[PDB]
């Protein structure tokens, strides 16, 4: 239906592909971050924010995807092909799920506008030659 | 996280268990209903509602599950296990997806209060033994 | 006709003749930057700014150059000559296209006066011998050099 | 990006496709006209108009395409292949350029409204079967 999960939040898949795929933290690290920071609000019966809603739906999505993959792996008999399918699922869906988690957690934690500024700035940075840019990479921080 | 995608709205996976699994329309029918009624809002850059947000996320998740299953089947060469895995996918994930789509499209069309009262009344109807069960089951409708 | 594409914006080829080719990101990097930052406006039916106009025109003719060079290389048979013509097109036209894209993007981002002041200072720096100039070139960035967003 | 260089003005590549390819004057003719009529404004340090901006960019990048094609043909071993490459560059890049120059010069000279109405009228004229097609093809004119 030509739906972009970010354009209601002011971002785009083009803007999140503006960053390297090797930048987004792992899905385990991000789920741990969520469980630590916003578990009581995600398990809550409240529309605390569209970020909370999308994060809930995304977590359930990953649950279903992992269930399917684990089931077919259990039912299959070649670890080689199991490795192939897990490589595919990671490379394709795992990156998209990491971008979805990162975006929403970072939004809740810092600011939607701050996260978009960070996207564009880090893109321009990693694209600019080192000798003519700030030497240390940008980073989001709550500590003043 | 033990997230329930319905208590954020006012329902639960045990309140929707009042409806059987053979009650929910096909994913094709429900996606057609969506494309017909709320495409302009699902493709919109606005948080028109939590129902819209959840429906977008779910549609994307379904596109993703179908991508995975299609890639798998295509890389596969045996028809029996392929039909078996697609049957498992349909049953489990398609049923959860149908529940989600039905709930959200109905809460957008008829209202959440009406949908929950309908769930309660249909639970009464389907619990009533058939000998004392009226034939005119409850149905969501804007007309008499 | 002896036209200067930057004279309309207050710069010149002599003011950008100092920036080395080591200074401008790749054409793909700059095109991705544009597609991510100002796509909604470059694909718009409005004259949002002369920078947008020039950027659209530059992107179009760069695509034209690329079609030409691709067709030529494909119709050539020796990879030696293919890479020779590719190196020529890079060193000659890609540098100018990166120059233009950088100028316009950096203008739209920071400010025309800011970009021109940066060019003046970078010229002062790159004209100065290394034994007498600081080792860290001047920098144009939307961030503080601490690079920590809060 | 799907940039259309005429959209910011009000035309499209499907509106200029109304005019054939053999309709647009030669790059030499259009450059001579541009010089004679707006040299002082194209060499000027002013955003005199988006038409001026686009025309400057076009002229410069065409000079660049010409440098590339000249260098290629020179370093090319066979003049018979030089003719092939010059034919290709003309057919594609030269035609697209003569459409870009014509559009902008004709706008800057007569009016963007006039140029778009002329595109529509020429579409009518060229769609009309010849038995009922006037020989007086539409033409842009001030007097």
């Amino acid at each position: 239906m030509d739906i972009d999960p970010y354009k209601e939040f002011g971002a785009t898949v083009e803007l999140l592909s503006f960053l390297p795929s090797d930048f987004f933290p792992s899905v385990r690290d991000l789920l741990d971050t969520a469980s630590a920071l916003y578990r009581e609000a995600l398990e809550s019966p409240e529309h605390c924010s569209p970020h909370h809603t999308a994060l809930r739906q995304a977590i359930v999505c990953w649950g279903e995807l992992m269930t399917l993959a684990t089931w077919v792996g259990v039912n299959l008999e070649d670890p080689a092909s199991r490795d192939l399918v897990v490589s595919y699922v990671n490379t394709n869906m795992g990156l998209k799920f990491r971008q979805l988690l990162w975006f929403h957690i970072s939004c809740l934690t810092f600011g939607r506008e701050t996260v978009i500024e960070y996207l564009v700035s880090f893109g321009v940075w990693i694209r600019t030659p080192p000798a003519y840019r700030p030497p240390n990479a940008p980073i989001l921080s709550t500590l003043p």
